[PDB]
């Protein structure tokens, strides 16, 4: 995977971050999601590297990169924290302003990129996600129901920690299949062992679950206190229109007040349909960006 | 533990219930919760027995009693299902009538039993529960995250079973400490370890999770059918004040509308009260009945 690839272990500040670089051209920033890493990227990222600089970096908590304990108030699993790492790496690899993907919670991490240093950020896709803020406002009984995970991995450390680890790939192939609702054929081989390395790393179990817990905590007030504030560089909303979340909110209405400029693209799969649709994956994110950058 | 009363295995139809009666003077059903059994009622059931033939069943699912596969409806472990069954034990036992007590999927139970048979139930008290049909309608981020099992139980077969089968021991002591917000010190080991039987029983494993299952399609649909009727006869709301649903909800302005004749009492406990208050739960049953014969 990743033949031709740079792989780079980058310290940050007071924390080391895990990616690949290749292609050439303007620089592509691709951040994955949950219980996923880098490796979600590595079919599409090669399609993207013969037009864009693509680097592919594992958020705190995930991967390669650093998993420090999680703090007592969860700031330091916040989105804002993860943003900083994030546009550290591309500073560090001489890149003042790139376009970013983010799927899930890189999609998160990206928003609030976006937010707090809007000049970074040339363009901003968010795939499969409605905003953290819009889930647990506009939560009911439905929207707990599929995407439980929401409300489990908040509970105090260690339990969720413990209960994940006496089986990790039971609990995490569930996250895939169930509320992510992707079927088991449309993973590939290769990329599902990265996933399973994770998995079983205690690690990377808690700072997952620190991630969780700063979404519920300190990140849903960082976006309750910018309500009203919209990104203005051209965005993407891209949805697997198979996924959980595709049909209990309509994406363009939770979306609209957050961008100022906005287009949307579905495939028809679930949450992880990247795994199932690189090379349409490519083919979207390609048209989107040529797009924003005309 | 119950020295002097009668242990008996009870075919009710499709389903054996098993019990416990001692005692002597009017029938007295009390109804455990989640994740426990009969054994809840070891203490509270003799000191009432001097007063009451009280009979300690285990719920459907639950205990020592039938496990059926759940159907996919899971119409199978409805709480209209689960009083049935209490309701034919008590009428196969003699009592046509019955004070009914019940604590949490017990309290469930009771409800429903009263709503669908009011002439056999004689009193109800209902412990530590927000009604379902308010639990679900009324969520919000806080309610989910405190009873976060009320979405993860819900996730189809075999999911939940197999992630709470790796360690059963770590996922229910979390259900007692954590959203139950009782402290280890307050359990009672002989107690404690008639719960740790059925934890660790697949079957039961399954059956919890086919209530909670129920809980939230079959049992909030007829709940909600239900809306705007009141039970008639006296009733008691008897929380655990230092528990979370006490502080989330005001537990008397959820249920007088559903309660003609409501009395409210409390323990400084969380959701698992009875078992460090045990002779102070018997005092508070032993007034309410007194008041409610009277
Ligand atoms: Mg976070
Ligand atoms: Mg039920």
């Amino acid at each position: 995977m990743f033949e031709g690839f740079e792989r780079r272990l980058v310290d940050v500040g007071d924390v080391t971050i895990n990616c690949v670089v290749g292609g050439s051209g303007p620089a592509l920033l691709l951040l994955h999601g949950f219980p996923q890493n880098l490796h979600m990227w590595a079919r599409v990222a090669p399609l993207l590297a013969n037009e864009y600089t693509v680097v592919c970096a594992d958020l705190r908590g995930y991967g390669g990169s650093s998993k420090p304990v999680g703090a007592p108030d969860h700031a330091n699993y916040s989105f804002r924290a993860m943003a900083s790492d994030q546009r550290e790496l591309m500073r560090t690899l001489g890149f003042e302003r790139f376009h970013l993907v983010g799927h899930a919670r890189g999609g998160r991490t990206g928003h609030r990129m976006a937010l707090d240093h809007p000049d970074s950020v040339l363009s901003l896709a968010v795939l499969d996600i409605i905003p953290t803020y819009v889930m647990f406002e506009e939560v009911d009984r439905f929207v707990a129901r599929a995407y439980w995970h929401w409300y489990f991995l908040q509970q105090p450390a260690p339990y969720p920690e413990k209960v994940i680890g006496a089986d990790p790939d039971t609990f995490y192939e569930g996250c895939l299949f169930g509320w992510g609702a992707t079927g088991a054929d449309g993973f590939d081989p290769e990329q599902l062992e990265e996933y399973r390395k994770q998995w079983r790393d205690p690690a990377a179990i808690h700072g997952s679950c620190c991630d969780y817990r700063a979404g519920g905590t300190i990140d849903f007030e960082l976006d309750h206190g910018d309500l009203g504030r919209q990104v203005q560089c051209p965005a993407l909303v891209f949805s697997g229109s198979a996924g959980l979340m595709h049909s209990l909110f309509e994406m363009q209405v939770v979306w609209a007040p957050r961008l100022a400029n906005m287009r949307f693209a579905s495939l028809p799969g679930g949450h992880f349909f990247v795994d199932r649709f690189p090379d349409d994956t490519a083919r979207i994110l390609r048209e989107f960006l040529s797009d924003a950058r005309s």
